[PDB]
C-alpha cells in the first residue's frame, strides 16, 4: 500500500527532536531501497498506524509526552462531590408496585435498545486459557456466558436485535468460534475488533521492541468501543442505522456479570422517568473496593461540573492532599452504561469516538524510573461521560443492591486473600452461586415456597471459604421470556403448589408452564422452542429421584484418566449429575 518515498518520509520525522526513534533504524541503510524486507516491514507498520490512530504513530508519541508528564504529577480535582442525580433502585426480590411498574416499563423499552458487549480478554488471570464469554454462567447448564447475553437480547429485542461485540486479537478469532459452535443466529450481530497500540520501553517515549525485534503491541482498553463503533457501517454508518430504525437506548455491558440482565430493564425505566442521557449502574460501595465512584467532579476552579466516574486508586491518593469541609458516600460504578441513543450519538459525531486518555506505567523501583514492562496508552468506555457537559445533558447514576454485582474476575487464590481481608471473592465459584441465588430469590418474589438452608454445601481455595448451590433452578430464555417478575409468575401460575425440596434440580428449557410439582431430585422439563407454540403444562408431577451433589476438588488433584478442565478448576467443585428425570412432549 504506502509508498517508498512515503515510509522515507515517516522514518526521517520519526528522527526529529521531540520523537527521537532513531533507535529503531540502528544501522539501517540510507534509503527504502536499499532496505531489506525486514525493515520495510517495520517501517510499514509503523506507517499504516495511522489508520488506526489519530495522527498516527507520530501524534501516539507527542500524546505518550503528554500524558507521561501529567501522570508524573499528582492527580486532584477543584471540586469532588455527590452527583445531583442519584436514583435508588427498588429491591430485585420484592414484588412491589413500584418494582412493577419499572420493570414492565423497563421491558418495553428493551424492545428499541441497541446492545454492546465489551469482550476482549482472556480469563488467564482467573487460570482460564480461553475467552471470558465462554465462561458457563453456571455448571448445571453449562450456558456460557456468551449465550447468556445473545439469547436475552434476542429474546427482549427479537431475533433482529442490533447488538454490537467489541473483540480484540486475544478474543476474536475465538468469539468467531464461538458463535458458530453454539449454532446462534444474530442477523444484526456487528463484531468490532480494537486494535493494539505501540508501547513505551520508557519515559522518553521510546517505541519499545518485541523479541523478534517487531514492535511491541499492547491493548489500548475498552475506550476503543466508541471509535470502532463511530466507523462502522451497515455505506451507511452503523448508528444512523439504529437511529432510522426507531433504536432510542443503547446499552453496554461487560463480559462476566450475568446481572445485568436484571439491572437494565429498572436502569431504562429509571432513565426515560427521570430524563437521564446517561446513567451510571451503580451499587453502594465499601472503601476497600477495586471498584470506582462516581462522582460530580470539576478539574480546575474554573470549570464546570463534571459527572463521572472516579477511579479507586485515584480517589484513594486525590482525597489525602484537599480534604475540605458503611458504604463511601459516593456510589460505586459497576460498568453497566446506559443511554438515550440521541445522545450518544450527537456526542459520538462530535467525538470521532475519541475520549481523554491516560497512561499508568509500571516501575520497577519508585526512584529509578525504569519500567518493568513497557507502558502503553489507555481508554475507559465509561470515560466517554466526560464529553457530557451538565449545561446539556442529565448524566446521573442508579443505586441497585450489591447482589445483583456478580462478575467472576478474580482467580481462587485471589479471593481466599481477598475474603480473608473480609473483601468479596468476585471468583467463578462465587459467581455461579450467586446465580443460582439470584433464581431462587427472584422465585421467591412471586409466592414460590423454597425452603433451603443458608449454610455452605462446599468448601473452595484449601476450606477457605464455602458456597452453596442447591436449589438448582435455571430457566431457558424461551421459558422465562425476560425474566420479568411477571414472565416469571407465567412460569408459575399457582407457585404455591410447587415444592421444590432444598437439595433439588429443576432444569426448565422452551414453553413450559409448570402448575404443580414436587421435586425431591433432579428434573428437567422441555417444552416446544417456539415461543409462540402451545405450552408443555405441568400438573399433579411428583418426581423422586437420587438428583445431583456437589463436591470439592481435591488437593491431591493431579492424573491421567482425567476429565477435571480449567473450568472445574476455577471454582474449586464439580458437580455430580447423578440422576436426572426428564419430561418432553
Ligand atoms: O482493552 C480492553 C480491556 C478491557 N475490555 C473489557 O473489560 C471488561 C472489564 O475489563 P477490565 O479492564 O476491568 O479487566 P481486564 O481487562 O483486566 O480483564 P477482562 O475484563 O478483559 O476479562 C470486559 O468487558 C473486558 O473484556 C475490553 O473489551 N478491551
Amino acid at each position: 500500500n504506502p509508498s517508498n518515498s512515503n515510509l522515507q518520509a515517516l522514518r526521517e520525522e520519526l528522527c526529529t527532536p521531540g520523537l527521537d526513534q532513531g533507535h529503531l533504524f540502528e544501522g539501517w541503510p540510507e534509503t527504502v531501497d536499499e532496505c531489506n524486507e525486514r525493515q520495510i516491514a517495520l517501517l510499514t507498520d509503523l506507517y499504516m498506524f495511522s489508520n488506526m490512530y489519530p495522527g498516527g504513530v507520530a501524534q501516539y508519541i507527542r500524546n505518550g509526552h503528554e500524558l507521561l508528564a501529567r501522570e508524573s504529577e499528582e492527580v486532584d480535582f477543584a471540586a469532588l462531590e455527590m452527583p445531583p442525580l442519584i436514583f435508588e433502585a427498588p429491591s430485585l426480590h420484592r414484588r412491589t408496585a413500584e418494582r412493577t411498574a419499572l420493570e414492565n416499563a423497563g421491558t418495553a423499552m428493551l424492545c428499541k435498545t441497541v446492545f454492546v458487549l465489551v469482550a476482549g480478554g482472556l480469563g488467564e488471570r482467573l487460570g482460564y486459557s480461553s475467552i471470558k464469554v465462554s465462561l458457563p454462567v453456571e455448571t448445571a447448564t453449562n450456558t456460557t456466558y456468551l449465550a447468556y447475553y445473545l439469547r436475552w437480547a434476542q429474546r427482549v429485542g427479537g431475533k433482529e436485535v442490533p447488538f454490537v461485540i467489541m473483540t480484540s486479537d486475544d478474543t476474536h478469532d475465538r468469539t468467531l468460534q464461538l458463535l458458530r459452535e453454539l449454532q446462534l443466529e444474530v442477523p444484526n450481530l456487528h463484531v468490532l475488533k480494537q486494535g493494539q497500540v505501540f508501547c513505551f520501553a520508557d519515559s522518553a517515549a521510546h517505541l519499545a521492541l518485541d523479541e523478534t525485534g517487531k514492535l511491541l503491541r499492547k491493548p489500548h482498553g475498552h475506550g476503543d468501543v466508541h471509535s470502532l463503533i463511530y466507523n462502522a457501517t451497515v455505506a451507511q454508518p452503523l448508528v444512523n442505522d439504529w437511529l432510522a430504525a426507531g433504536y432510542e437506548s443503547i446499552v453496554f455491558i461487560q463480559d462476566t456479570n450475568a446481572g445485568a440482565t436484571i439491572t437494565i430493564p429498572i436502569s431504562l425505566a429509571l432513565s426515560a422517568e427521570h430524563s437521564l442521557d446517561m446513567n451510571f449502574t451503580c451499587i453502594p460501595r465499601v472503601p476497600k473496593e477495586p471498584i470506582g465512584l462516581l462522582c460530580r467532579t470539576k478539574k480546575n476552579s474554573g470549570d464546570p461540573w463534571l459527572v463521572a466516574n472516579v477511579e479507586y486508586n485515584v480517589f484513594a491518593e486525590v482525597s489525602r492532599a484537599l480534604n475540605k469541609d458503611g458504604f463511601s458516600p459516593f456510589p460505586g460504578s459497576v460498568n453497566t452504561l446506559v443511554f438515550k441513543l440521541s445522545s450518544y450519538v450527537d456526542r459520538l459525531r462530535e467525538s470521532h469516538g475519541i475520549v481523554p486518555e491516560f497512561i499508568n506505567p509500571k516501575y520497577s523501583d519508585e526512584t529509578r524510573r525504569s519500567f518493568k514492562k513497557p507502558a502503553r496508552i489507555e481508554s475507559l468506555m465509561q470515560d466517554i461521560a466526560l464529553l457530557f457537559s451538565e449545561d446539556d445533558y442529565r448524566v446521573g447514576g442508579t443505586v441497585f443492591e450489591r447482589f445483583s454485582y456478580q462478575p467472576v474476575k478474580n482467580s481462587l487464590e485471589e479471593a481466599a486473600g481477598l475474603v480473608a481481608q473480609g473483601n468479596g471473592a468476585y471468583c467463578a465459584a462465587t459467581g455461579e452461586a450467586a446465580f443460582y441465588e439470584l433464581q431462587r430469590r427472584r422465585l421467591k418474589a412471586i409466592g414460590l415456597p423454597l425452603f433451603y438452608s443458608s449454610q455452605p454445601e462446599v468448601t473452595v481455595a484449601k476450606d477457605a471459604f464455602g458456597v452453596r448451590l442447591f436449589p438448582i433452578i435455571v430457566l431457558d430464555t424461551v421459558c422465562a421470556s425476560s425474566g420479568s417478575l411477571d414472565d416469571l409468575a407465567r412460569v408459575f401460575p399457582t407457585p404455591e403448589k410447587v415444592h421444590i425440596d432444598q437439595h433439588s434440580t429443576l432444569i426448565v428449557e422452551g414453553r413450559v408452564i409448570i402448575e404443580s410439582l414436587e421435586l425431591y431430585g433432579a428434573l428437567t422439563i422441555r417444552g416446544p422452542t417456539d415461543s409462540m407454540a402451545l405450552p408443555h403444562v405441568v400438573r399433579n408431577a411428583v418426581v423422586r429421584n437420587a438428583g445431583w451433589s456437589v463436591h470439592a476438588i481435591l488437593s491431591l488433584c493431579a492424573g491421567r484418566d482425567s476429565r477435571l478442565s480449567e473450568v472445574d478448576r476455577i471454582r474449586g467443585f464439580v458437580l455430580k449429575k447423578t440422576a436426572m428425570a426428564v419430561m418432553d412432549c
